[PDB]
């Protein structure tokens, strides 16, 4: 790979990371995080604005070109028998399927399923 190739990938924060260590990154859910170094499985190094620092690798999600990122606006319980999922308000998800019957397939990074478009706001 070319040096710094990690930086060409689009990632968004899934969680609030409040910096405590001197070299910790600090970010909020939905922010774009540039990944600088992913060599270590425990902590990645990334950049947001004017800080380069360490952060948890599973606190960010990859967004491929054309992909849509949403913030859940209302907690909703889906019918699991027809591939629906339950999400809480304020969760961050990536859309993975075209809208059908007022539902879109979304990914939290831990789970995937259909969720209502009425309860999502694009970020």
């Amino acid at each position: 790979s070319n040096a710094g190739f990690q930086q060409s990938h689009y990632f968004v924060a899934l969680y609030r990371f409040k910096a405590l260590e001197k070299d910790d990154l600090d970010f909020r859910p939905g922010e774009k995080i540039t990944v600088i170094d992913d060599s270590n499985e425990e902590w990645w190094r990334g950049k947001i604005g004017e800080k380069v620092g360490f952060f948890p690798p599973n606190f960010i999600i990859r967004v491929r070109a054309g992909e849509r990122v949403h913030r859940v606006t209302r907690s909703f319980v889906g019918n699991r028998e027809i591939g629906q999922i339950t999400l809480n308000k304020d969760q961050i998800v990536v859309q993975k399927g075209d809208e059908a019957g007022g539902y879109v397939k979304v990914y939290t990074g831990r789970k995937v399923g259909l969720f209502p478009t009425d309860f999502l706001e694009e970020i």
